[PDB]
């Protein structure tokens, strides 16, 4: 299942993300993680330690602490450090980009979804379904420049 | 086929790439495009206009002028402006990252390999063979931190 919906104010947030170092690809990922391109879901998305999620992409702390310049070398026990990404969009965006440039896109998808255990085999069907959804959303945003500044959300039910 | 070979001074190119904004992912792409991680292949790789290649990744001008901030809006005629990527490694790397963040990984691979017609046909065998080669190289680089600064090249025929 997939479709469109109108979210008042989403256009301004899209532009803020592109103005903060995000690309269209980052927008597609974020668009699929929350409806408001926000960080105001429950803290850690209700998870802790290596599983905790932070920022507009819901990056997990395992990924943050292994593949970003901002968190490289920090421990599982230090997972609460990731919460600064809930209020620094520029750092949030730069972290995800560095994480993806460290692992490459295929492994990034796998670690983003399944953590440490996903890095073993990036190509299971579960990871593929997520990858496919992000790609469908990117294709829609890239089909008309007005989707980069209007209130249209493209959603996929993964 | 694929394999390894040693290339003197390759390690200092690796470290300059990694110190100029590039990740391991970028290094794997560059490692497959030239033996020496350099820009001294023939000008434009002997191609012109939208097809001309620039930089350590051999990015083509169609991609640079449609998907980088440094060249956005420029025309087919202006193809020589990409020549600056042959001696500014920091700009070269950031051009490729922005291109990929604009098209997304799958589309970027197709545009990089086949230009504008690649965007309409992203999943040919040759584009897939190229992506699989990059991933194999990335895995080899990521198998041992030594390879990020020693003089080893991992090469793939296709």
């Amino acid at each position: 299942d997939r479709g469109t919906e109108t979210v008042p104010g989403l256009g301004q947030r899209k532009q803020q993300i592109l103005n903060s170092g995000g690309g269209v690809w980052d927008l597609a990922i974020a668009m699929l993680e929350t409806k408001n391109l926000g960080t105001d879901y429950v803290y850690g998305d209700g998870k802790t330690y290596d599983s905790a999620n932070f920022g507009i992409f819901k990056q997990n702390w395992f990924m943050l602490r292994t593949s970003t310049s901002q968190f490289k070398g920090q421990t599982t026990n230090q997972w609460n450090n990731g919460a600064v990404l809930n209020s620094n969009l520029q750092q949030d965006i730069k972290a995800r980009q560095e994480s993806q440039n460290y692992y490459g896109p295929d492994k990034w998808f796998a670690g983003h979804r399944n953590g440490e255990s996903g890095l073993s085999n990036p190509y299971t069907q579960d990871i593929t379904n997520y990858k496919d959804a992000v790609n469908w959303i990117h294709d829609q945003l890239a089909s008309d420049p007005k989707y980069l500044s209007d209130d249209t959300r493209f959603w996929v039910d993964v």
